[PDB]
């Protein structure tokens, strides 16, 4: 229900460092025609992180998600009233964030104080020597069709990397849609195409 006055850049940007996403080939399934990921409520999607070059140390992954369209981008992407409601808020995620990292204990969830935005971020560890990609594992906390929260309205994923003070080193991005039957809602709207 919340308004930002500002909305992030989702221009697709590799840096010095040569990052960029990639999907491996159903609980989830990437659609490359439509640069779209499709998966099951609260099911673990795999995110492959690529770069050329290592970055420096103290480097963080985020993600966030805003909604695709003009009219609702301002609107923070978040859980329907009665998902938040209904958490158990047994785990890391607070349980207003639609999208929450999997199986990494140094995950923090961030409530921006000024843009009002949620995002989740894993920190970077020194990774060992000739290590050129790594998975994330991410869930998606309500459908797209949760009437009171993104109420069928489409979202994107926003992935930026961030350097240790701040400066934006890459962003890559993919349109996501949550649904009870991603593999053939993947058909439908590759055959609408
Ligand atoms: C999970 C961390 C912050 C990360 O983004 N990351 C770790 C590693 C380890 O080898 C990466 C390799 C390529 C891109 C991102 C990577
Ligand atoms: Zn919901």
């Amino acid at each position: 229900a919340h308004m930002s006055s500002s909305v992030p850049s989702q221009k697709t940007y590799q840096g010095s460092y040569g990052f960029r996403l990639g999907f491996l080939h159903v609980t989830s399934t990437y659609s490359p025609a439509l640069n779209k990921l499709f998966c099951q409520l609260a099911k673990t999607c795999p995110v492959q992180l690529w770069v050329d070059s290592t970055p420096p140390p103290g480097t963080r992954v985020r993600a966030m998600a805003i909604y695709k369209q003009s009219q609702h981008m301002t609107e923070v992407v978040r859980r329907c009233p009665h998902h938040e409601r209904s958490s158990d808020s047994d785990g890391l995620a607070p349980p207003q964030h639609l999208i929450r990292v999997e199986g990494n204990l140094r995950v923090e969830y961030l409530d921006d104080r000024n843009t009002f935005r949620h995002s989740v971020v894993v920190p970077c560890e020194p990774p060992e020597v000739g290590s050129d990609s790594t998975t994330i594992h991410y869930n998606y906390m309500c459908y797209s069709s949760c009437m009171g929260g993104m109420n069928r309205r489409p979202i994107l994923t926003i992935i930026t990397l961030e350097d240790s003070s701040g400066n934006l080193l890459g962003r890559d991005s993919f349109e996501v849609r949550v649904s009870a039957s991603p593999g053939r809602d993947r058909r439908t709207e590759e055959e609408n195409l």
